[PDB]
C-alpha cells in the first residue's frame, strides 16, 4: 500500500540554492549517495590517604595523617560506646538474634572467612540481605580490622536499594552516610571512607567500576535468582576479579534456583541454605473465586468485551483454558468460566475479589501483581471511581515501581494509623527484599509485561505475557510472611498446569548495546571473549547484530571497535539512539524539547488519562495537540502549562491536572529525566545557552523552526519506527505488517479522517492478538526523507522509493542532497562531541549546515 505524501506541490528555489552552497562548502561527495586485551579492575587492600568510593586520595582533614590502624581502635571504642549507651541498638540486636539467619551466623562467617566466593540460598526476605552485610562488618570490626571492611550490596532495583539501605540505617539507629548509605539513580548518599556498607544497584556499581575497586573487601550480589542481565554482568566481573585477586570476598544470594550450575560456575563453591519463617499460603485460583462470589459478568461489560474482540480480530492458537473445568464445580461456575476471557483481566472480577477479601475481614496489606503501568493506572482510576473503594480512611492505593516519582515511593513504605489495607499495585520487579510491611493476600493477575525480541529487529514490543510456575511460587511465598496468607491467583487450574516452569532468562530477550557499552567503558576488551567467559554465552548472531548496530550509529569513540574513550557516550541513562538524538538537538539549540521528548520515549507511560470505560478521546483531550495532531506536540503544551501551574499554586495545579489527559506521574517522570539529561550535558561541557526552553504554541499553523526541528530529529531518535496512516485506524508498519492505532493516541478517530500529512512516527508498539501503535507523532514527509532517506530506484521504476518501506515523490534531486547531507550530520555530531564547549560557535560551514537544515525543516511545502 501507499499513501499520498505531499499536501502542497511547490519547491522554493532559494532553499535549493542554500542547499547547493552548503553542499559545496565542504566539498561533500558529489555522487549519487549510494557510496560506502581484556583488562582487570585494579584492587588493593585498604590503606591510608585514599578514598574507596571516589577513588581519590582524600586530601585535607584529620584523615590526611591518621592511619587505618588508629581508625580500627577508634571504631572499637565507638562500637563499645554504642553497645553501652544505645539502648535502641541493643533492642535491635535482640530483634536480629531470633532471626533464623542468626543461628547459622557463625557458620556463615566461617565460610566467608575460609572461602573467597560463597553462594547463600534461602527464601527471599527471610533475612539474607539485612543480615549478611551486618555480620561481615561486625566480624571485621570485632577482629581488630575495622578499617579494612568495605562492603557493597547490589539490590536489583532502585527502590530495593533505597529501602534496604534506609531499613539497615533504622536497624543501627543511625542516619544515612555514617556507615550505611544508598547509591542509585538521581541521587547518592555516600558513607564514610572506611568501614561502611553502600547499598547500590547493579548499574550503579557497574558505573563505579570505572574508578576501580581499590579498598573494597566484600561485594554482596543480591537476588541472583532474578537472573537479569545486570546481575549476570556483575557475576562475571566478580568471578574474574576474585580469580585475579584472592583476598577479596564475594557473597552471593539466592531464593530458589538450580544449585549445581551456580556451584560449578566457580568450580564448586559452598552453598549455604538457611530457611526463614515462611508461614504457609493457601492458594485459591479463579475457580474458587467464581464459586464463592458467584461472578456473573454483566451484559453491558460482556457486550463491550465482545465488540472490542470482534474489532481487533478484524485484521487477519486460542486454546482458551478458561473453558476447561472439572465436574466438581457447579454448572453456573462453568458458564461464568465460558463468558470470561483470559487474554485481558476484567475489572469486575478484581472488584469481586476485593469485595470477598473485605468480607473476610482479616487485617493485612494486599498486593496486586499487575503486568504494566497502563493497567496499574487504569485500575487505580477504577478503584478511585468506586465510592466503596475510594474511601480515604478505608482504602489506599500506592503504585510501586522503580522509576515512579520519589515522593510516591516514600509514601509506599510509610505506615498508616490503624489500618487501611494498602492495595499495592506493583509489577514483578518490586517484589523482593523490601518486605514493605505485613503482606497477607496477593492478587496475582499472573501476567508479565515481558519485552519481546532481541537486537534491532522491530526494536520494540511490550506484549503482556503469561507468567511461569517459578514466578508464581515466588509471588505466593511473597505473601504470608507475617501470618499464613492466601495467593489469589487469577487463572484456571488447567492454565496453571500448562504454565511453563520458568521464563526465558532476561539475557537472551534483551538488546546487548548497553552491555557492550559497559564492557568497553570499564575496559574489559572484546564482547566475544567476555561473553564466552560469561555465565552463559549469547547467540553469536545477537552479539554480532548488537555490535553492528552499536557501531553503525555514533555512540562510542571507537576505531572500528576500540572504546567509547573517555565518557559522555554510555554515561547517559537513556537508550543510545535517544542520546544521539538529544545531543543533536542540543547542537541545534533545541536541547530542552529534545530532552523532554527523549524522556517521554524512554518512559512508555501514557500521557493522557483515559476515563473508566468509554475507551476513546474526548473533545477536551485532542486540543492540546492543536493543528499539529501529534502526541509529542501535545506533550510539550501540557508540560508548559504544567510548569506554569506548578509555579502558580499547588492544589490549583493539582486540580488543573484533572484537565485534558494530564497524568501526574508521567509528567513527573519526564520532567525529572529531562532535567537529569540536561544537567548531565551541562556537566559534559555543553554550554547552558543552548538549553534554553522555548515556548510552543500549537494553535498557530505555519513557521515555527524549533518545533519543526524537534519533530524532525524525533525521526532520527525513533529509527526505524515509522508508520503510515491508511484509513480509519488501520496502519502498516515495516515489512507490510498490519497494525492499529492505540485509543490513547490523538490521531485515532472513528471517521474517515485524512490528515494533511499521513506519515507518522511512534515509539511504542504493544503486541496483542493484533498489533498496536502508541506515541504517534505526525511528521511531515520532509522529515521522513531527512531521517529515513534510503535510496530511490531510478532504474526505470519511477516509483520513487524512499525509507525503503514507504514511497512517493520528493523530487529525487533533493533526496540525493539529503543522502549527501547524512554524513555531514554525522560529522557535525563528531565535531560537537569532540568539543562540547564550542558547539554554539562553530566554523562557518557547520553554522550554514545547521541553518539550512533548520529552514528546510519548515513543514510548509507551498
Amino acid at each position: 500500500d501507499e499513501q499520498l505524501k505531499p499536501y502542497p506541490v511547490k519547491l522554493s528555489p532559494n532553499l535549493i540554492n542554500k542547499i547547493d552552497e552548503v553542499i559545496k562548502g565542504l566539498d561533500l561527495p558529489v555522487v549519487n549517495p549510494r557510496n560506502i586485551e581484556s583488562s582487570v579492575i585494579p584492587w588493593a587492600p585498604p590503606q591510608a590517604n585514599w578514598n574507596t568510593w571516589h577513588a581519590c586520595n582524600i586530601d585535607e582533614g584529620e584523615l590526611a595523617t591518621t592511619s587505618i590502624d588508629d581508625l580500627s581502635m577508634d571504631y572499637e571504642r565507638s562500637l563499645r560506646d554504642r553497645r553501652q549507651n544505645d539502648n535502641e541498638y541493643r533492642q535491635f540486636l535482640e530483634f536480629r538474634e531470633k532471626l533464623p539467619i542468626a543461628a547459622m551466623r557463625s557458620e556463615i562467617l566461617t565460610a566467608i572467612n575460609d572461602n573467597p566466593v560463597v553462594i547463600i540460598r534461602g527464601n527471599t526476605g527471610c533475612g539474607k540481605t539485612t543480615q549478611i552485610a551486618q555480620y561481615i562488618l561486625d566480624d571485621y570490626i570485632c577482629s581488630g580490622q575495622g578499617g579494612y571492611a568495605n562492603i557493597y550490596v547490589t539490590q536489583p532495583r532502585r527502590i530495593s536499594a533505597i529501602s534496604v539501605a534506609e531499613r539497615v540505617a533504622r536497624e543501627r539507629c543511625e542516619q544515612l552516610g555514617d556507615t550505611v548509605g544508598y547509591s542509585v539513580r538521581f541521587e547518592s548518599v555516600f558513607p564514610r571512607p572506611y568501614g561502611a556498607i553502600l547499598f547500590c544497584t547493579v548499574g550503579v556499581l557497574l558505573r563505579k567500576l570505572e574508578a576501580g575497586l581499590r579498598g573494597v573487601s566484600h561485594i554482596i550480589v543480591d537476588e541472583i535468582h532474578e537472573r537479569d542481565v545486570n546481575s549476570d554482568f556483575l557475576l562475571v566481573i566478580l568471578r574474574d576479579m576474585v580469580d585475579t585477586y584472592p583476598d577479596l570476598h564475594v557473597i552471593l544470594m539466592s531464593a530458589t534456583i538450580d544449585t549445581t550450575k551456580f556451584s560449578k560456575y566457580f568450580g564448586i563453591c559452598p552453598v549455604l541454605e538457611v530457611p526463614g519463617r515462611a508461614f504457609p499460603v493457601q492458594q485459591f485460583f479463579l475457580e474458587d473465586i467464581i464459586q464463592m462470589t458467584d461472578f456473573v459478568p454483566s451484559a453491558e461489560s460482556r457486550r463491550k468485551r465482545k465488540e472490542v474482540e470482534d474489532e481487533e480480530q478484524l485484521l487477519s492458537a486460542e486454546i482458551n483454558y478458561n473453558k476447561v473445568c472439572e465436574d466438581k464445580y457447579s454448572q453456573k461456575t462453568r458458564n461464568a468460566m465460558a463468558m470470561l476471557s483470559e487474554s485481558d483481566v476484567s475489572f469486575e472480577l478484581l472488584e469481586a475479589l476485593l469485595m470477598h477479601i473485605k468480607s473476610k475481614n482479616i487485617p493485612g496489606a494486599i498486593l496486586v501483581f499487575l503486568p504494566g503501568w497502563n493497567l496499574i493506572f487504569a485500575l487505580m482510576k477504577f478503584l478511585q471511581n468506586t465510592n466503596i473503594f475510594g474511601d480515604t480512611s478505608q482504602y489506599q492505593i500506592l503504585p510501586c515501581h522503580s522509576q515512579i516519582p520519589r515522593d510516591e515511593q516514600r509514601k509506599v513504605f510509610e505506615p498508616v494509623p490503624e489500618g487501611v489495607t494498602k492495595i499495592i499495585l506493583s509489577t514483578n520487579i518490586a517484589e523482593t527484599s523490601i518486605t514493605i510491611d505485613d503482606i497477607v493476600f496477593v492478587i496475582d493477575i499472573c501476567k508479565a509485561r515481558m519485552k519481546l525480541f532481541t537486537s534491532h529487529n522491530n526494536l520494540t514490543s511490550y506484549a503482556t505475557v503469561w507468567a511461569s510456575k517459578t514466578n508464581l511460587e515466588q509471588r505466593k511465598g511473597r505473601a504470608g510472611r507475617v501470618r499464613p496468607g492466601f495467593c489469589f491467583t487469577l487463572c484456571s487450574r488447567a492454565r496453571f498446569q500448562a504454565l511453563e516452569d520458568n521464563l526465558t532468562p532476561e539475557m537472551f530477550r534483551t538488546p546487548l548495546h548497553e552491555m557492550a557499552l559497559t564492557i568497553k567503558l570499564l575496559r574489559l576488551g572484546s564482547i566475544h571473549h567476555f561473553l564466552s567467559k560469561a555465565l552463559e554465552p549469547p547467540p553469536v548472531d545477537a552479539v554480532i547484530e548488537a555490535e553492528v548496530l552499536l557501531r553503525e550509529m555514533r555512540c562510542l569513540d571507537a576505531n572500528d571497535e576500540l572504546t567509547p574513550l573517555g565518557r559522555l557516550l554510555a554515561r547517559l541513562p537513556i537508550e543510545p539512539r535517544l542520546g544521539k538524538m538529544m545531543v543533536l538537538g542540543a547542537v541545534f539549540g533545541c536541547a530542552d524539547l529534545m530532552a523532554i521528548m527523549a524522556s517521554y520515549s524512554s518512559t512508555f507511560s501514557e500521557v493522557f488519562s483515559l476515563d473508566i470505560g468509554q475507551r476513546r478521546l474526548a473533545n477536551h483531550q485532542k486540543a492540546l495537540s492543536g493543528t499539529k495532531c501529534s502526541d509529542h506536540v501535545a506533550m510539550i503544551v501540557a508540560s508548559q502549562m504544567w510548569r506554569r501551574e506548578k509555579q502558580r499554586g499547588e492544589h490549583m495545579e493539582a486540580r488543573f491536572c484533572d484537565w485534558k489527559g494530564l497524568q501526574m506521574s508521567t509528567m513527573n517522570v519526564i520532567w525529572d529525566a529531562k532535567q537529569q539529561l540536561l544537567d548531565l550535558l551541562q556537566q559534559a561541557g555543553f554550554p547552558e545557552e543552548c538549553m534554553i526552553s522555548h515556548e510552543v504554541d500549537e494553535r498557530i499553523d505555519g513557521d515555527d523552526p524549533v518545533l519543526d526541528v524537534s519533530l524532525a530529529l524525533l525521526c532520527l531518535g525513533l529509527y526505524p519506527n515509522i508508520c503510515v496512516h491508511k484509513e480509519k485506524r488501520k496502519v502498516l508498519t515495516t515489512e507490510s505488517k498490519a497494525a492499529l492505532l492505540h485509543k490513547t493516541s490523538v490521531n485515532c478517530s472513528n471517521l474517515a479522517v485524512t490528515f494533511p500529512y499521513p506519515f507518522f512516527v511512534f515509539g511504542e508498539k504493544i503486541r496483542t492478538r493484533a498489533v498496536s501503535c502508541k506515541q504517534l507523532s505526525m511528521v511531515s514527509p520532509l522529515q521522513v526523507i531527512l531521517f529515513g532517506s534510503r535510496k530511490i530506484d531510478l532504474a526505470a521504476n519511477n516509483i520513487v522509493r524512499v525509507d525503503n518501506w514507504l514511497n512517493f515523490d520528493i523530487e529525487p534531486e533533493l533526496a540525493a542532497k539529503i543522502g549527501a547531507l547524512k554524513p555531514a550530520l554525522e560529522d557535525l555530531i563528531t565535531v560537537a562531541c569532540d568539543n562540547p564547549s564550542d558547539i554554539l560557535r562553530l566554523e562557518e560551514p557547520y553554522a550554514q549546515l545547521v541553518k539550512v537544515v533548520k529552514d528546510l525543516c519548515v513543514k510548509s511545502a507551498g
